[PDB]
């Protein structure tokens, strides 16, 4: 159906909006910090601490299999980065304070990719 390829018009179309936004909110992190999963091999209780991980390189892979539905999804798994960061380290960490400087600065990228979202449907 024709009626299919208008909504893969439009997945295609949210893909690329998204591209844009995760490498925004990707150049909030210079020391890359929130890059990569975190390591098994050197943090090996990891999971017993947090049960959702995540990171840019994973919501990357996600991202150009077309596997976000929409803008909210996306933005669950940008949560699950800073807020798995925020419980894992604590407060008076490097880690931690990146956690916090990025979800500051993230909000006001969010704040216009929702109206971008909206408006452009």
């Amino acid at each position: 159906s024709m009626e299919q390829v208008a909504m893969e018009l439009r997945l295609t179309e949210l893909t690329r909006l998204l591209r844009s936004v995760l490498d925004q909110l990707q150049d909030k992190d210079p020391a890359r910090i929130f890059a990569q999963p975190v390591s098994l091999k050197e943090v090996p209780d990891y999971l017993d601490h947090i049960k959702h991980p995540m990171d840019f390189a994973t919501m990357r892979k996600r991202l150009e299999a077309q596997g976000y539905k929409n803008l909210h999804e996306f933005e669950e798994d940008f949560d699950l980065i800073i807020d798995n960061c925020m419980k894992y380290n604590a407060r008076d960490t490097v880690f931690y304070r990146a956690a916090v400087r990025l979800r500051d600065q993230g909000g006001v990228v969010l704040r216009q990719a929702r109206r971008e979202v909206d408006s452009i449907g």
